[PDB]
């Protein structure tokens, strides 16, 4: 199959990448980063995320694989087992599995769109952060506090977890909204609890006074001036992993957080 | 269609019941409380819970309709809209349920329970200490007051009070939540609520004391010689008769934010 | 000084007690378990708690000391292997008294009053309670229960409920919620509440008057309760301390390492 | 007595100011900005915080009182309609001075800061990692969004939003909360808010980045090449002119639970 490899940039990753390419050359396997069928990410969850954002238009289409070295949540392979992976990919014993993604829409006074693998957060630019939270066109709460976080199911182990969020198995078709430091008084009454929305539900953040926000999708923070609305829904797009065995998710959670 | 109506027992619930029943006299709908097609519950979520459990062998046969003499989370009908409900008496919409299996160390067979809201586990007196096993792999040793496994529709009740996420009831899941964990040198728990898909099994295994207070919805039984309590999303679902799309998040707002 | 020793009853603690009693025979110190000036607890916080509850009518006149084998925890500053230093130091009188606040609970129906070293809890067994602060309605709580903690008790059950850990010198009590429903009909504050001396917190049933009330230790089923009242006790517990008590390092050693 | 008046700067508050200054002319009451003995704030806890900070070099000689021109918050015990009644009582001097504890922050690169509400530490943009040292002994290694040290009167503010306990402002203490700590068997923290007495010092020591966004109440400055941030209860207090018992828990009820008459 057509394949390509990204590496973190350090010595180890770059060497692994050249060795794996050399090993694929022995097989009916062509390198191609324009239209790849498999993407292999070497380094860690940062280089994986970068690869995901490199190929947002071809997600349909691509099966991702991660290598690195505490595996975390976007890898099931270590450098000392890469040769075994070349062979198994080789021909061809997997195993496609898909995780839900998150779509963010920002409207002004031209609409901008973003796909997240982990989460999207909103904060104030200037002073107070105050926002009306509208669910399916119906007002839910007037939030005042630090910010809000909408997470994918795979994203729930990251920022979402710090904020009091539920940890969700990544197969579940949903997105999850957590508060950052809500005032929660009688003027700005909020739910407190993390909220989990199914497919087709849209959450809308509507400014009450100040219309400037810091929005950050996965890695990247952007300042948005004169925002009329921010919209959240489960994306139509999914991310696909090439799986060679059942991904032991709850075991990873144990190994990461428990220990 | 065959039908029956349950009531809270108070003045208003019994009156509205006799009213609807007289309202079903004009049409080809016979009263039957042995094998009915529609169960109508009047009096709120406690009442609705009792009707669900009254007919849990015939869940594949029944559509439930809740009337709250008010609304809650299992009723979309007020006791003045009743007249327009009788006339209409639909799409059958399904909520996911929770299977609880209690396995014993003595010559007694496993007991299975279905929950619409939650199943909880606490000790019978002394400290509560249990090993949590997910898909046959030790996940944590929990010490604390107890544990709570919620259905998606149960997330608005006890689960919410414990720090759980609220989930739209259409989502195929169960959510595990902690009651007053201990975290110290010895005990380390995850802390966070955990949301499992269908086909996953969370197993509770005793460490020192085999006696547990296990609650299923309203009902809490003292269980002895317990060797394992097992949780999973049930293959069975409850069916609601929906005459309009249920505004779930609006109902969360009204109960909690208004 | 008149003094007495309690051990938990296992051999190791029983025989440290006997050998401390003999070591004290060499000085001007008299074994007296009716009116002691020094209570020594050997074996753990369970034993120290029982000692505190045995001598609560003379908290005025007693200084406490705890000895313990493992991680010393919050009510001991001595391990067995140091017992001979303590005997000498105590006997030469080389210590400073240090005090912790306590919690008074009053249960009305007739009237019952209780002192706590750690905490006092209220659970039902449909627990709806009106929470009244300094005679003013504060909230109507519905949930599993409520917990009022002393400063020293903040590392126990209070901690599991989301409460602040407080240094045991601060004159206060701390109220925490267990599983408040916190809706439209039963709005609660959520946060733990820290009260100074002379403030009074009153729990008043709205429907069912039966409650499981706990005071440290002892859970009592109180029948037909009209009111449970909390306030910082006028009484304090006194420790004989031979150096600065390293409270925050004990928090670390219990919870972090 | 010598007095001055700060307003939020909306017409409502600016006019109340001029009405009161005129009212005080019926008495022996001297308007003075440099050396006031009574600072009156008009327009909310934010306006009160600014006034405090204007006169933090002379806290022992000033008694503060607040009028809140919307509702009232936690620092204003007076409504705009009670202004004239307040003009009289102040002119008599029928008030007890009640003091609240303050928080001192020291930053070493030494700059020191007083807070009436809190002081927070966040990172520039990178991960926030700091060693937390209590009374010269390492307590935990914190990684997360930030840390917040509150005064007792500041517990009703940001501290509360972070899961902090609400404390009566008479209590001589400071309270430390976590902002979105990471707990993953590498960065284990206590989780619980911590309440320190007087004379205890909490020390934040950088690990692998020495640049921090430090906040003190309203004010937020980027400190570079920081070696240490130290917190402790200040020896300085703020004094309020009290004409009647401040009903703190009722104000907590009104703000956070409900207010069925207003």
């Amino acid at each position: 199959m057509k394949y390509m490899i990204t590496s973190k940039g350090d010595e180890k990753s770059d060497l692994l990448r050249l060795n794996m390419i050399a090993g694929f050359g022995e097989y009916d396997m062509e390198y191609d980063d324009v239209e790849p069928e498999i993407v292999i990410s070497i380094g860690g969850d940062g280089t994986f995320l970068s690869a995901f954002h490199q190929y947002e238009e071809r997600l349909d289409e691509i099966a991702f694989i991660g290598i690195h070295t505490h595996l975390g949540f976007y890898a099931d392979w270590r450098p000392a087992e890469a040769d075994k992976l070349v062979k198994l990919l080789a021909k061809g014993e997997y195993q496609k599995v898909s995780y839900p993604l998150l779509k963010t829409t920002v409207k002004y006074g031209k609409e901008a769109t973003y796909l997240a693998l982990n989460e999207s957060t909103v904060k104030s630019s200037g002073g107070p952060f105050v926002v009306d939270v509208v669910i399916n066109d119906i007002h839910f709460e007037r939030f005042r506090g630090d910010g809000l976080c909408m997470s994918t199911p795979s994203g729930t182990t990251a920022y979402n977890k710090s904020l009091g969020g539920a940890l969700m198995h990544p197969s579940i078709e949903a997105m999850q909204l957590t508060e950052m430091a809500s005032i929660n008084n009688r003027v700005y009454r909020t739910i407190g609890s993390p909220l989990v929305f199914p497919k087709h539900h849209v959450v809308s953040l509507q400014p009450v006074n100040d219309k400037d926000f810091q929005i950050s999708v996965d890695h990247l923070s952007i300042l948005h001036r004169d925002v009329q609305e921010i919209r959240y829904e489960v994306s139509a797009k999914k991310i696909h992993f090439a799986r060679f065995r059942s991904f032991p998710f709850w075991r990873r959670v144990h190994d990461s957080f428990i220990e």
